[PDB]
């Protein structure tokens, strides 16, 4: 109940530590990147029509991109090697259980850096983003912002699913 000593394992392309430990990081890394969404969605609170609003939070959102996108890798840097240890699994079947919910997330995650990367090479000009045509399907723009707020639920499903099996990812050796 409640014992933490990751120790020894730094640079491993996994990661070794207690069952009960694992479940807190991974926790923390959820709501995280619930406060980096959250905080697009206040500087997100009407559509782009309105350019003396988004002129006024241009340089503030950029930031907010940046927050969704760093918690998010952070995300995937955890979770990707409590996978990299159900490979270990004598079953192996969570192991691909785990991973295709992740493929959503980091799908997401790569239409994010798209966008975001696009838009900065724009300059993040309020030509191309506030002063944006109504018809546009390829509204890089706000896909990010519908893709961002799904993110957290999305990585949910990740969340669940390792801390619900860390006891079989994560041992912390034998206990009689």
């Amino acid at each position: 109940m409640g014992h933490h000593h990751h120790h020894h394992s730094h640079m491993d392309k996994r990661l070794f530590l207690d069952p009960d430990t694992a479940i807190e990081r991974l926790q923390r890394l959820q709501q995280a990147l619930e406060m980096g969404v959250s905080s697009l969605m206040a500087l997100v609170t009407t559509d782009w029509r309105c350019y003396g609003y988004m002129e006024r939070h241009i340089n503030e959102i950029r930031t907010a991109v940046d927050k969704v996108e760093l918690f998010l890798k952070e995300y995937l840097h955890f979770v990707k090697g409590a996978v990299a240890n159900a490979a270990c699994l004598p079953e192996l079947i969570l192991h691909n259980k785990m991973k295709r919910e992740l493929q959503r997330v980091e799908d997401s995650h790569q239409i994010l850096s798209q966008t975001s990367h696009d838009l900065n090479e724009c300059s993040w000009s309020l030509n191309i983003l506030a002063i944006n045509k109504p018809q546009n399907k390829c509204d890089d723009l706000d896909r990010f912002v519908m893709v961002a707020k799904t993110v957290p639920d999305d990585a949910k499903q990740l969340t669940t699913t390792i801390n619900t099996n860390a006891e079989a990812l994560f041992r912390p050796g034998p206990g009689s």
